[PDB]
């Protein structure tokens, strides 16, 4: 086992990575921003480092200082959580190169995934199905990009390459659009990646997200641990996330499961990843792989009783992974609602000082959050202050349980987002479940 790790995020991630640690026997590091001295997984940790001032780009974002502080401490990995430099190839590499393990795959795996047309390339060559077409970057020839339209058929979407998320893409209804389509997305993939490369896929105009959680060793295993379907969401951004997916079937779980678990094999991919599907009339498209370990890992954790976080540092310590495909099975059914300190009007991020603070518990019921009474949520950060994750032997127990759970849950001092989530557990089409990734912008008239 891995005897010390750089734990190189924060929140509640952090805390998350700190207990799987804890439980493994492996010393823990934190290193913080001079902001997030008082973290509960800082107080925690066996060691602590300040590595810079509170914005990131001093601090979580700084890669000599996070590398001096695994040096010094004579720590020998660095897991990266999530957001951040998870997804950062050139890290990845830097932390290899610097003679640590990166907790995560291959640096060259990052820079393929990071790659949306290459990443399409590869799942398509390796038998996961995609979303048809241009299969290849779009150059400047506008009556090839018209050709090319014609042959997927309106509506399109031009997407960044160098991109991810949702972020920057724009919807084509015909030819008079396309042009300038092409133009700004290029635009604005150049200003924020420098890569102005962008490609064209068919636009599904109401589809799910359900995406596919894999693990792969270093000994040549590969397993897919069911899906989650996270549609709610709100600026393409996950609101709720659920495991598994309402409406799919064993044998469809299969399907696409066994081909994401062979993808990983054709591509030589290590540790947790995340394989992306829009889900449409009975049909998966993938359309990006994260490869990181992600916010909604949880939901996974409670249907099929793997300790995702445990599997990552087992993986990077070169033992095999502790189950087999057959040993996995869907039990129950698990809801996650992220907890925001957010306005409920603008949705602006709401920072501040927590004055009462009060968890819920019971049969079912799982907190994730390094907040206390008295804590500070700084105003440098990401929003989403804690997660509540409630298991179930079924769909509508899971519910049952988060709206009970919700109503426990007191977080006062700041504006949190715990009244929407107890309307969307309310909500009767979220309670028949399926609803698309357009349904929360829907219902809020946003
Ligand atoms: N191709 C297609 N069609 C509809 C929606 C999307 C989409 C939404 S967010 C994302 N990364 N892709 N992608
Ligand atoms: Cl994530």
């Amino acid at each position: 086992m891995l005897d010390k790790i750089v734990i190189a995020n924060r929140g509640e991630i952090a805390l998350r990575i700190l207990r799987a640690c804890k439980e493994l026997g492996i010393k823990t590091v934190a290193v913080h921003s001079s902001a997030d001295r008082d973290l509960k997984h800082v107080l925690l940790a066996d060691e602590t480092v300040c590595i810079g001032p509170a914005p990131s780009v001093k601090s979580y974002l700084n890669i000599p200082a996070i590398i001096s502080a695994a040096e010094i401490t004579g720590a020998v990995a660095i897991h990266p959580g999530y957001g951040f430099l998870s997804e950062n190839a050139n890290f990845a590499e830097q932390v290899e190169r610097s003679g640590f393990i990166f907790i995560g795959p291959k640096a060259e795996t990052i820079r393929l995934m990071g790659d949306k047309v290459s990443a399409i390339a590869a799942m398509k060559k390796a038998g996961v199905p995609c979303v048809p077409g241009s299969d290849g970057p779009l150059g400047d020839d506008m009556d090839k990009n018209r050709a090319i339209a014609k042959r997927i058929g309106y509506p399109v979407i031009i997407k960044a390459s160098g991109g991810g998320g949702g972020r920057g893409m724009r919807v084509v209804r015909g030819d008079a659009e396309l042009a300038q389509s092409i133009s700004m997305t290029r635009a604005e993939a150049k200003a924020a990646f420098s890569n102005d490369m962008v490609y064209m896929e068919k636009y599904l105009e109401n589809p799910r997200h359900v995406e596919i959680q894999v693990l792969a060793d270093g000994q040549g295993n590969a397993i897919y641990l069911a899906e989650r379907d996270c549609s709610m969401q709100r600026r393409h951004q996950k609101v709720v996330e659920e495991a598994p997916a309402p409406g799919i079937t064993p044998e469809l779980r299969r399907y696409i499961g066994e081909r994401c678990a062979k993808a990983c094999v054709d591509i030589g991919y290590r540790g947790a990843g995340t394989f992306e599907f829009l889900f449409e009339n009975g049909e998966f498209y993938f359309i990006e792989m994260n490869t990181r370990i992600q916010v909604e890992h949880p939901v996974t954790e409670m249907i099929t009783g793997v300790d995702l976080i445990k599997e990552q540092l087992r993986i990077a310590a070169g033992q095999p992974l502790s189950i087999k495909q057959e040993e996995v099975h869907v039990r129950g059914h698990a809801v996650e609602c992220r907890i925001n300190a957010e306005d409920p009007n603008t949705f602006l991020p709401s920072p501040g000082k927590i004055t009462r603070f009060h968890a819920p518990g019971g049969f079912g019921v799982r907190w994730e959050s390094h907040i206390y009474a008295g804590y500070t949520v700084p105003p440098y950060y990401d929003s989403m202050i804690g997660k509540l994750i409630c298991y179930g032997e079924n769909r509508d127990v899971a519910i049952a349980r988060m709206k009970n759970a919700l109503q426990e849950l007191i977080i006062d001092g700041i504006k949190t987002n715990v009244d929407l989530q107890i309307r969307i557990m309310n909500d009767e089409n979220f309670q028949h479940g399926g609803t698309n990734i357009h349904y929360l912008e829907k219902k809020l008239g946003l």
